[PDB]
């Protein structure tokens, strides 16, 4: 779902294609705002299991005490809030690909249960001792340095080495050559549809700025900038005075 054919992305695409035909676990890293879920979905789409579900569990978007419920499910009444019985992400992903995003947010207890599941395919819903099993291909991602999480004792060493089979390090936006403006154009069209506008081009100073700024927030930051411009202005062309702070100030 990536856009562009910059040199560093070509290397990513080659690994995606080769990894897609394997069940080996992929472990994605990259700076804040790089496309970890885009990469995970692209692996699924290129894989023989592309017609089965792709499911992404963002471990940070969930209270830490509820990751286990979201991952493995829960029976009714398993904990005070368990209003009904819930199907886990592992069941939704059976025969497909499960992305464990922001994996280092799991507590050490859940990491132990996860490692068991990865080894065997067997799990239990929260609140039950009954075993079930599924078949998932795992893709993991983190914005931490996973080796550092291990050295600091926040992430299990056995789990790290079980999962870290096919690492993919995503190129930061600033290193992606022509991809920056290709992505920016796609976002310009999409945000224009969202907002009822009709932006179609960037002026040459805007092109130069977007192609020189360091984009510390990567593609998320570019999405914010394009959304800002389309929400706050009405024109066919993005002009330099429309670019929000502190892009220009920081750039200098």
């Amino acid at each position: 779902g990536f856009i562009g054919n910059s040199l560093p992305m070509q290397a990513v695409y080659r690994v995606i294609e080769s990894a897609a035909s394997s069940k080996a676990t992929v472990f994605i890293t990259g700076e804040s705002g790089t496309g970890k879920e885009v990469c995970a979905e692209a692996i699924h789409a290129a894989s023989p299991r592309h017609d089965k579900p792709f499911i992404a569990l963002n471990c940070a978007a969930i209270p830490k005490d509820l990751i286990e419920s979201e991952l493995f499910g829960h029976v009714k009444g398993a904990f005070t809030g368990a209003s009904t019985e819930r199907q886990g992400a592992v069941e939704m992903a059976h025969n497909g690909t499960l992305m464990l995003d922001e994996l280092c947010e799991m507590d050490l207890d859940l990491q132990s249960k996860l490692l068991r599941f990865i080894q065997t395919g067997t799990y239990q819903k929260v609140g039950s001792s009954k075993m079930s099993s599924v078949d998932v291909r795992f893709v993991c991602a983190t914005n931490r340095n996973p080796w550092e999480e291990v050295q600091e004792g926040r992430f299990r060493e056995d789990l790290y080495y079980r999962l870290h089979v096919i690492p993919i390090s995503l190129p930061p936006l600033r290193e992606r050559g022509g991809d920056i403006i290709e992505i920016a154009h796609a976002l310009l069209g999409l945000m224009s549809l969202e907002e009822g506008k009709s932006f179609s081009r960037f002026s040459e100073p805007v092109l130069r700025l977007f192609e020189s700024y360091s984009w510390p927030g990567n593609v998320r930051e570019l999405q914010n900038v394009i959304r800002n411009i389309v929400v706050l202005n009405t024109d066919d062309e993005v002009k330099l005075e429309m670019v929000p702070p502190p892009i220009l100030e920081h750039h200098h």
